[PDB]
């Protein structure tokens, strides 16, 4: 349709790269918006297909090479050196707004699953605050469902398409390398952990209704989507999740299968330097991990789950558009 444009909450006197690149590519926010509801009208949309998450998509990817850059960056034959210091890195909230003439439909059907027709319409200048996080397997900093655990597919039949699972309720995960300098772990309350993909199994289960429903770690691929990948800090983390997708979930019933331990389920993760590219495909090479503690607080939000009697799911990733579809999917631009 046209080119949206981006609001945050940056200050240009914050050293951290995404208030940077905000501040000179985003206005700012609007301190009270408007909306405008239509609970009568309905119109569709398609999170699958939304121009909105290609142009986020152009504008994360253009702040992370304004920002975290690689020391070497290997594409096609070509080697790119660059100086790449050590940066503060935490994202903020992103807005994407409407130009003049233009609005941003809003579905408002709390349960809506992100295709097909939407009852209850707002008009809005600009989304909500988008935390631009680029995570493999587990989404982190995302936006709850508000009703239930929400499935989201393309096309569920279509075991090569992948699911976006909407969670209501965070699970915390807590990663952190201590003060090997490139070992670290992550912890999750197993409780909460067992509960949420039980829930999650119920919902899998309505789609797939004869079938066990079995969680199991990523098969194979590039580390980036075999373990929970994620930047913290600058540092780019890969954490191992086979005790996390672990378990079978069976007569109404979730069975957790994966090791724990004093009730908290612990990934193993490395810090890397040599890195696969969500941009592009190609290789990037950072420095060293920087020095002392280095621990990220997040909430799961989200999976991003593979389908391969019974149905089994694994871990998936590395498309950093899903990411964004999983925020942007409610929100269609128009006119
Ligand atoms: C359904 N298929 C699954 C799948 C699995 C892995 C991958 C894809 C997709 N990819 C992909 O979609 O890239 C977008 C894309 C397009 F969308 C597109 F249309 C293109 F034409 C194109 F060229 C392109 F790059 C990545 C390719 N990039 C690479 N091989 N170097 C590959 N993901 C990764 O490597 C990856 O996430 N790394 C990583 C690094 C750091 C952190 Cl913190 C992190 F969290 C993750
Ligand atoms: C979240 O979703 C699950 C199943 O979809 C449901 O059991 C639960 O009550 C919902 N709300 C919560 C957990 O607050
Ligand atoms: C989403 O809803 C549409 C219509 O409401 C339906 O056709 C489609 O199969 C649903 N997809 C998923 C993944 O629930
Ligand atoms: C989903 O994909 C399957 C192929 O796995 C195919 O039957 C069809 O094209 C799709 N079905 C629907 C309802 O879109
Ligand atoms: C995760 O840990 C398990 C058990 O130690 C190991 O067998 C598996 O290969 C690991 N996965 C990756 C991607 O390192
Ligand atoms: C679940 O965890 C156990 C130990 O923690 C491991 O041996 C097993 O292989 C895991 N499940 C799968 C399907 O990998
Ligand atoms: C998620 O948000 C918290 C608080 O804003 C932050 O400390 C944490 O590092 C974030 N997680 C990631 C992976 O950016």
């Amino acid at each position: 349709k046209t080119t949206l444009f981006c609001a945050s909450d940056a200050k240009a006197y914050e050293k951290e790269v995404h208030n940077v690149w905000a501040t000179h590519a985003c206005v700012p926010t609007d301190p009270n918006p408007q909306e405008m509801v239509l609970a009568n009208v309905t119109e569709n949309f398609n999170m699958w297909k939304n121009d909105m998450v290609e142009q986020m998509h152009e504008d994360i990817i253009s702040l992370w090479d304004e920002s975290l850059k690689p020391c070497v960056k290997l594409t096609g034959g070509s080697a790119i050196t660059q100086a790449c210091p050590k940066v503060s890195f935490d994202p903020i909230p992103l807005h994407y707004c409407a130009p003049a003439g233009f609005a941003i439909l809003k579905c408002n059907n709390k349960t809506f699953n992100g295709t097909g027709p939407c009852r209850n319409v707002s008009t809005v200048q600009c989304t909500h605050g988008i935390k631009p996080v680029v995570s493999t397997q587990l989404l982190l900093n995302g936006s709850l469902a508000e009703e239930e655990i929400i499935i989201r597919s393309e096309n569920l039949t279509n075991n090569a398409k992948t699911i976006i699972v909407h969670l209501n309720e965070s699970v915390n995960i807590v990663c952190t390398r201590p003060n090997n300098i490139r070992q670290a772990h992550c912890n999750i309350n197993e409780s909460k952990w067992n509960n949420t993909l039980q829930k999650v199994g119920e919902e899998l289960a309505k789609h797939f209704p004869s079938k066990t429903i079995k969680f199991e770690p990523s098969s194979g691929g590039d580390l980036e989507i075999t373990t929970h990948s994620f930047n913290c800090r600058g540092e780019f983390f890969y954490c191992n999740t086979s005790d996390l997708f672990n378990g079978t979930y069976r007569n109404g019933t979730y069975n957790h299968t994966g090791r724990s331990s004093n009730g908290t389920i612990t990934l193993q993760c490395k810090i890397k330097q040599i890195i696969n590219m969500w941009q592009e495909v190609g290789r990037a090479i950072y420095a060293p991990p920087i020095e002392g503690e280095i621990t990220c607080n997040s909430n799961i939000t989200g999976l991003l789950l593979l389908r391969d009697d019974t149905e089994t799911f694994r871990p998936g990733g590395g498309d950093m558009r899903d990411n964004w579809r999983s925020e942007l999917y409610k929100y269609k631009v128009v006119e």
